């Protein structure tokens, strides 16, 4: 048998050169630019077909692994869904992620692991669920201009842009997006995102991801607050925010994506 073979989509984050070292095949999303807006949109399931079908063939249909960012977020887990239901039972598993970012990165990490020890799909299932369970994800907004034209704050959450203060931090719970903090500044942002996470390690070492859009500088001076915060022996990555996340984020956002010891 040949390993199960992962994949994501671009909104993972996982840097190029990890995608590739532990051959994960990554799906990118869409962005438009037509006029002066840009636009995004999710992957298709004709995309989708095409993309399982082919590593499919590539494992020998020993079986397919997809994480895909959250279904309340995009389209795209109704059309993975829609794709899978093409090939027989269970060769392609999609795992309801719920998530975005390198949660979903860190899940397909462990799945991508556990299949080169040749776990079974339903094995590799089981790890990536279980390291999603036990993650959190953040997100500093630098301006709220962005996430407000993006469609993905209910209006219970913010009638008006307003209601989102100015520099927040946002935070995914059962895939729906909300606010953790009505912040105004970069460094009480920043000091809050770091009480939270810390609360939620509970004492216990966590991996951590960075994530950053025109914000190298912001999200090094985050890093360094989290690292002196968090438990001793905690682990930092640093990533990129897929552009096509970057278009609903604005600038200068930056994102902390968090697996932690134990459930929420
Ligand atoms: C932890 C990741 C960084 C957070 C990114 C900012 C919030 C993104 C909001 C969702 C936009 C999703 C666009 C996906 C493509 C699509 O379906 O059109």
């Amino acid at each position: 048998a040949m390993p199960v073979r992962v994949i994501v989509d671009s909104s993972a984050c996982l840097p190029t050169h990890v995608a590739e070292d532990l051959d994960i095949t990554v799906i990118n999303l869409h962005v438009m630019n037509n006029g002066e807006e840009r636009s995004t949109s999710g992957l298709s399931s004709l995309e989708l077909a095409a993309s399982y079908a082919r590593q499919l063939e590539r494992g020998g249909d020993d079986g397919v692994l997809a994480l895909h960012i959250s279904k309340e977020l995009s389209s795209t887990w109704s059309a993975a869904v829609t794709a899978a239901a093409v090939f027989d039972d269970d060769s392609v598993r999609v795992v309801d992620t719920s998530s975005l970012g390198m949660a979903v990165g860190a899940a397909a990490m462990a799945a991508a692991r556990m299949a080169k020890d040749g776990a079974s799909l339903q094995e590799c299932y089981d790890i990536a669920v279980d390291t999603l369970k036990r993650s959190e994800t953040w997100i500093y907004l630098h301006r709220i201009d962005e996430i407000w034209k993006s469609g993905r704050i209910s209006t219970a959450t913010a009638m008006v842009s307003t209601a989102l203060a100015t520099r927040p931090i946002m935070r995914f719970n059962g895939g729906r997006m909300e606010i953790a903090a009505k912040t105004r500044t970069q460094s009480k942002a920043f000091a809050k995102l770091v009480e939270l996470a810390q609360i939620r390690a509970d004492g216990e070492p966590v991996f951590i991801a960075i994530g950053q859009n025109e914000a190298r500088e912001a999200a090094k001076q985050l890093e360094e607050l989290l690292r002196n915060a968090l438990p001793e022996g905690s682990s930092f990555m640093s990533v990129d925010i897929d552009p096509t996340l970057a278009v609903h984020s604005g600038p200068g956002a930056v994102s902390v994506s968090a697996v932690f010891a134990n459930q929420a």
